[PDB]
């Protein structure tokens, strides 16, 4: 149907909108702490501590197979990213302190995102 084209389009671009706000978001991890899964091999233990596991390159995988269908969706996902640190590592650590920056740095680039997926529809 046509809908379902037009319905596809408006995905598309939300995958647009998510793409750009991922890179954003990305560039406010230099140190590259959050860009890949935490390794089972180096942290054996880690899914005794951490039940949903996240990291940049699984988002960015979801992302292309257009598997985020709103805004929400894809700020849970980055949430966990966050909150998963913040438990595993203690606070005087590079690791929390990274996921609070990230937090802090974030957030303004999810405001306007909000505003823009609002807006644009």
């Amino acid at each position: 149907s046509m809908e379902q084209v037009a319905m596809e389009l408006r995905l598309t671009e939300l995958t647009r909108l998510l793409r750009s706000v991922l890179d954003q978001l990305q560039d406010k991890d230099p140190a590259r702490i959050f860009a890949q899964p935490v390794s089972l091999k180096e942290v054996p233990d880690y899914l005794d501590h951490i039940k949903h596991p996240m990291d940049f390159a699984t988002m960015r995988k979801r992302l292309e197979a257009q598997g985020y269908k709103n805004l929400h969706e894809f700020e849970e996902d980055f949430d966990l990213i966050i909150d998963n640190c913040m438990k595993y590592n203690a606070r005087d650590t590079v690791f929390y302190r990274a996921a609070v920056r990230l937090r802090d740095q974030g957030g303004v680039v999810l405001r306007q995102a909000r505003r823009e997926v609002d807006s644009i529809g």
